[PDB]
């Protein structure tokens, strides 16, 4: 597909840096027409085919054409997109309460309410995103976002849909490996993928949100693979003793190697530290 091709600056302005990434930024603005508010994602194309620098423009109309189908309060929508010879630019719903990430940098330990709340609304956009059959593939505290910070249960966005796939085989085999501290093993591994990895980032954040700590982090990054790999996590009784028996349960069913034995995003809002 080809995007608009106007200049973004004759319908936007631009300020603050909300973020980046390795290949992306993305800017608040302002669209003339409205005086809405978006956040604008500028992602840095490829300039020849063999090369390693940007985004493919395959990769990049994935992302878009998962952001079109998507409309839930937990996900960001897409609203419009533009696009020129050296980036394309994707003006995505504005979340205006900085990334899960700071918030929990800047807070004291969470509750396990305030964890349950949180991961509520996470298992909620996730439960919408594979019920469409999309694999997020990037869950981590940078790609979630606040509402409002200065709340005491804040509301949350799924972000960064950078790379989501459609699993319409139950699996897919394509390049695809995020961040070392998240990952499932079947991503460490290079094996097939598909829904179930989501449900081991969850287990991962889960256990972030109850003790502050990450569970396979290492020293180096292959450290932490080897981790992962071998299922290498343990709950450290420093940071765990307050917390109930039963959240220990519901990550300890997350965290499991075999994705046929790992629990699914309806057996997650089914367990009992969740259901009411
Ligand atoms: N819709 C948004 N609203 C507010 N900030 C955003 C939004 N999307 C992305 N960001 C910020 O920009 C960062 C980078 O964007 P992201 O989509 O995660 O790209 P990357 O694939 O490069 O990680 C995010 O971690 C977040 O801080
Ligand atoms: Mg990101």
């Amino acid at each position: 597909t080809v995007f608009r091709q106007e200049n973004v600056d004759d319908y936007y302005d631009t300020g603050e840096e909300l973020g980046s990434g390795q290949f992306a930024v993305v800017k608040k603005c302002r669209e003339k027409s409205t005086g809405l508010q978006y956040a604008a994602k500028f992602i840095k194309k490829r300039r020849t085919k063999s090369s390693r620098r940007g985004v493919s423009r395959e990769d990049i109309e994935r992302e878009v054409s998962i952001l079109k189908e998507i409309q839930h309060p937990n996900v960001i929508t897409l609203h419009e997109v533009y696009e020129n010879k050296t980036d394309v630019i994707l003006i995505l719903e504005l979340v205006a309460g900085g990334e899960l990430f700071d918030f929990l940098a800047e807070k004291e330990s969470l509750t396990e309410e305030e964890a349950t709340e949180f991961l509520k609304q996470i298992l909620n956009g996730v439960y919408y995103l594979h019920s469409l059959q999309i694999a997020h593939f990037d869950l981590k505290p940078e790609n979630i976002m606040l509402l409002d910070r200065n709340v005491p249960k804040p509301r949350i966005k799924i972000i960064d849909f950078g790379l989501a796939h459609k699993i319409d085989f139950g699996n897919e085999f394509k390049n695809i490996f995020g961040t070392p501290e998240f990952v499932a093993p079947e991503i460490v591994n290079y094996e097939p993928l598909g829904l179930e990895a989501d449900m081991w980032s969850i287990g991962v954040i889960t256990y972030i949100l109850l003790s502050g700590a990450s569970p396979f982090l290492g020293d180096t990054k292959q450290e932490t693979l080897a981790n992962v790999s071998a299922v290498n996590y343990e709950f450290e009784d420093e940071y765990f003793s307050n917390t109930s028996a039963l959240a220990k349960d519901f990550i300890r069913r997350l965290l499991v190697k075999d994705p046929k034995k790992r629990m699914t995003i309806q057996d997650s809002l089914q367990h009992p530290w969740i259901k009411p």
